């Protein structure tokens, strides 16, 4: 009985799923990081003049 | 089984989809949490700079 | 034995969930850190430019 074919479909689907998750989380992460990059750039410029 | 690879395969698709969404929800929760600690630190540095500034005479 | 295929699915999906979370969370930490090291560098500046 083709548990093998069921199990092997699972493996393929899971591993693409994992991929997807990681990339989607990291793009959210990159977005959040850029938020904060743009604040830090605007503060760093402040300090350089307030100097 | 033969063709109830279809029922197994279709259970695989349903479960994988719910899994992908959960992993993403949890990850992004953890991101927001860490972003927030950084936000809080920038807020208080921003306030410092606004005072360490206004002071002149 | 949909049951045996289905229960291999459950075991594999649940392992891939946590894997995707582990990797996301490490990318997040990595970014955090970059940002922390920028903050500490700016903090120190302000504490001296507080001359």
């Amino acid at each position: 009985h083709t548990l093998k074919t069921a199990n092997s479909y699972t493996d393929v689907t899971v591993s693409n799923s994992t991929k997807k998750a990681i990339r989607e989380s990291n793009q959210y992460t990159d977005h959040k990081f850029h938020q904060l990059d743009n604040r830090l750039d605007k503060l760093d410029t402040r300090v350089d003049k307030g100097l």
